[PDB]
């Protein structure tokens, strides 16, 4: 029926990988900067070579995992839309910086979709936004954004870039 940025709603929980426990998970904006008040947009690297800032998507910290989870119960999901790469914000300062062990996205405990297959090494600061366009089963009730932060979290801002479904209905 129309779309809905998940950063337009309010997740079950949300974890991520951050020194700083008290920290949150972050809409519209990268995880750090979000944090820091700052008004920083979510930006990538796309495979053109351009860096696309954007208006909505999740920032977060990976961790082991980090795990956001949505109700999506009688909301009529059909497809998520996401972009998924390390903001740009990251500081790449050497190779144990912004490595990403991979991503999942999971539907009432089973994964439908992860990085690992086409992306073997992880994902890092070159690594260009990866477009994800997935069918979403009937009457699924969870989904969840896993990110696995691998050996360290040190600058693994993950971001969830235009993070949307497609969805018919009301969201609880
Ligand atoms: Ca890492």
């Amino acid at each position: 029926s129309r779309d809905v940025y998940l950063s337009d709603l309010d997740w079950l929980n949300a974890t991520h990988g951050d020194d700083t426990k008290s920290k949150i998970v972050q809409k519209n904006h990268p995880f750090t900067p979000g944090n820091n008040n700052q008004s920083t947009k979510i930006s990538l690297k796309m495979e053109d070579g351009s860096i696309s800032e954007f208006e909505k998507g999740l920032g977060t910290i990976a961790g082991s995992p980090s795990t956001i989870t949505y109700d999506i119960s009688g909301a009529g999901v059909t497809k998520f839309f996401s972009y998924l790469g390390i903001d740009r914000s990251a500081n790449p300062i050497n190779e144990q910086y912004a490595k990403v062990d991979k991503i999942e996205v999971v539907v009432d405990g089973k994964v439908i979709y992860s990085t690992i297959n086409q992306f073997p090494n992880g994902l890092t600061y070159e690594t260009p936004a990866i477009k994800v366009d997935l069918n979403i089963p009937e009457n699924a009730k969870r989904l969840q954004l896993k990110s696995y932060a691998g050996e360290k979290t040190w600058g693994d801002e993950v971001v969830y870039a235009d993070a949307k479904f497609t969805a018919k209905g009301d969201f609880v």
